[PDB]
């Protein structure tokens, strides 16, 4: 049997992590600024809460997929705002006010300048996700490790866990909904239309 | 075409009793010691892994399968030296509260006793640090696939580089010739055999 390893975050995973990331979004339409996906939808783990990220290998070694366990929503996105934000901006400059002119990096910058953060819910659901994963890894090793990521969450005394998924991946959605996930509403992650998802523990 | 997904992760103390379990059926050749530790089975877990937990848990990764069974689990201890000197300072009067010194009979002592008397005369390993900072600890289960324990080893091994160790020693009980071939293929050496409280072990090591 092809063993797939599910594993903590070392630093040496960032850049993998950042083409994963981009890819899953995509390493075609983002070439002069690559890491600005990264920046958008990774970084801020990487930087707050390194230790909420596990990193997923496939049978041949090679990282095939992330998920954020993420254990205080609240203070994550109060965090992501104040702190990384803050940090990205600086990193990828407000383009002209010629929304025609823009690359597809362009547009992800100017999302920068223009953030609201999706409705707390915390007192409900105390955590969220973050995942991305290759076309390529089966759905069980995608349910094994949400499994995993959600016992992580409880034992840490977690009550619930949102997550904030793109609204198109279809697949992914119907996994999270047959777990036990149910749609709450619809927000958007700067330019990236998403579906707020939700369990208790 | 068939996946099966391995985690490793920290250890949280919910897992001692399921690692005590392993311990115990791990720690004698051909044979779960359930049936020979009747009297004080955790004494087992308490020698193998009571010192990670009561001073070092951070240090402890556990293994889960596909199905969430714990079937291993490692240790990364960064810094042998000063692990074994908290071993010494800390840990031998914690071990000696749960464990009575046995009487002066050896020829009566149970297999608890046998053990427990390791407790009251301790000596740390070789100090080997001028090649190696750290040390490691690993048990698996016979249901572990060889490349998964390929893995999760490596896994110790990069963590304890990226915290800046220089090379990794470690204890093997000598009869364990196939995780000894395992470590070996890895390009593990053998330094040293020598009793080490009352069992006979390879010091293995590797440089990183």
């Amino acid at each position: 049997s092809d063993a797939y390893v599910i594993r903590p975050f070392m630093p040496s995973d960032e850049e993998t992590l950042y083409d994963l990331c981009l890819k899953s979004c995509g390493d075609e339409i983002y070439k002069r600024e690559p890491r600005i996906i990264g920046d958008r939808d990774l970084g801020a783990y990487i930087y707050l809460h390194p230790e909420y990220i596990y990193v997923l290998e496939d049978d041949r070694d090679k990282i095939c997929g992330y998920l954020c366990g993420a254990l205080d929503s609240k203070q994550f996105y109060e965090r992501y705002e104040s702190e990384w934000l803050t940090q990205i901006r600086d990193r990828h400059p407000q383009p002209e006010n010629d929304i025609a002119s823009w690359t597809p990096e362009e547009i992800v910058a100017n999302s920068f300048y223009n953030f609201t953060p999706p409705t707390d819910v915390s007192v409900l659901y105390l955590s969220h996700l973050e995942a991305r994963f290759d076309s390529s890894v089966p759905e069980k090793v995608i349910k094994r490790i949400i499994r995993f990521i959600l016992e992580q969450l409880k034992a840490k005394g977690s009550y619930g866990a949102s997550m904030l998924i793109d609204s198109w991946r279809t697949n992914l959605r119907r996994i999270f909904t047959s777990m036990g996930f149910v749609d709450l509403q619809e927000y958007s992650w700067m330019s990236e239309q998403k579906c707020m998802i939700a369990i208790k523990l």
